[PDB]
């Protein structure tokens, strides 16, 4: 079997990106967030406490007659921006773009922090590492894709972002015809239930590539691209104006710079993301302070390469029995 879904940014920034899902029978249409850097399908639910609903589409599970709460089963999860949930467990047949899984947990939210109320277009999460970080207890469960791996026509699932524009998810095939070039596979680690590779260096604009190891996550989740200090430094050191404010939270830059690309190296093959990617606008409505989209991932513990890098690229979640990553151009 295959899938294929379309994923369609949630705003002129490309904050996140959601795909719609099919939840239970019949079905309920949830637009989710789908997350590489995180295990759990959870959804707005007719459980979700009322204050912290505003918006959002709700699964309610009294209304599918495929739904079965799994008894004694709770969850909770705090996510690198400091937003959380929590709730109880459902079991219920999940579809996306054509592909079924019968059986998959989907986690209902008793209780959402603020920044999730507050995002009307996000009904939930679609979690797509490694299942060993799923959060529920006492019986940890499988994501997605690991539910459907056995199915599949191969063990894989693509990301395919796009840039003010929408992007497909694929599970259990390579679209040929969706990149340019070749693909370039890299190890990856499993050890922290991350998709954590180890990228081979990057270059500043028209700048020389400099050849470094920089361990990090493919994270569709999040936002921008998070790199060592000494790297975003070098890169913000290229824009006139540029600065890091702690007051604003990272670098921003004067609105009327021109940013240039930054390069990324898989392997010996380079992934350029072009300098729009990195504009995140105005700090303020108004300001002509803008928000740089390649930010130092000094003190979160752990590189990211976010929507801001991997939309710049076709994205291979390889799950065979040694997982790995590859990445083209397109």
């Amino acid at each position: 079997s295959t899938g294929s879904a379309t994923t369609t940014p949630i705003d002129s920034l490309d904050d996140a990106y959601i795909t719609p899902v099919q939840i239970g029978t019949p079905a309920q249409t949830l637009n989710l967030d789908f997350d590489t850097g995180s295990s759990d399908l959870w959804v707005f639910s007719s459980e979700t406490t009322a204050s912290e609903v505003d918006g959002q589409t709700i699964y309610t599970p009294s209304k599918s007659t495929t739904a079965k709460l799994l008894s004694g089963a709770t969850w909770s999860i705090s996510y690198g921006d400091g937003s959380s949930s929590s709730g109880d467990v459902y079991t219920d047949t999940v579809s996306v773009g054509g592909l079924t899984v019968t059986g998959q947990a989907v986690e209902s939210a008793k209780k959402v922090s603020s920044s999730f109320t507050e995002d009307s277009t996000i009904d939930g999460l679609l979690g797509l590492a490694f299942s060993t970080l799923n959060t529920v207890s006492p019986t940890q469960q499988k994501t997605f894709f690991d539910n459907a791996k056995a199915s599949l026509d191969s063990p894989v699932f693509t990301a395919d972002l796009g840039y003010h524009a929408p992007g497909t998810y694929n599970f259990g095939f390579i679209d040929t015809t969706a990149y340019t070039g070749s693909i370039t596979y890299t190890a990856v680690s499993t050890k922290q239930g991350f998709w954590e590779w180890t990228s081979t260096g990057y270059a500043v604009g028209s700048g020389t590539f400099k050849s470094t190891s920089i361990d990090g996550i493919a994270d569709t989740g999040t936002t921008l691209l998070y790199l060592p200090a000494t790297v975003v430094s070098a890169y913000w050191a290229q824009v006139s104006g540029a600065k890091s404010s702690s007051s604003v939270g990272g670098y921003v830059f004067p609105c009327s710079a021109t940013l240039p690309s930054f390069t990324f190296g898989v392997g010996s093959a380079r992934i350029v993301i072009p300098g729009d990617y990195i504009d995140f606008g105005p700090i303020s409505t108004g300001s002509s302070s803008c928000f740089g989209g390649i930010q130092s991932s000094a003190g979160i513990g752990i590189n990211i390469f976010g929507d801001v890098a991997l939309k710049a690229a076709f994205v291979v979640f390889n799950g065979a029995t040694t997982p790995t990553l590859g990445f083209a151009s397109k």
